[PDB]
């Protein structure tokens, strides 16, 4: 599945690990993650993550 960078500091969002430790299980897409889903290390919100494709 895809992977996507908090622009910000780094973090990756993998959608084949999720974030289970914030209530998301793994192959969550990143679309389907709550509107106020934030990076789990820094709290910047969704708009700040790039999708690691070209
Ligand atoms: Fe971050």
């Amino acid at each position: 599945m895809a992977k996507w960078v908090c622009k910000i500091c780094g973090y990756i969002y993998d959608e084949d690990a999720g974030d289970p430790d914030n209530g998301i299980s793994p192959g969550t897409k990143f679309e389907e993650l709550p509107d106020d889903w934030v990076c789990p290390i820094c709290g910047a919100p969704k708009s700040e993550f790039e999708k690691l494709e070209d």
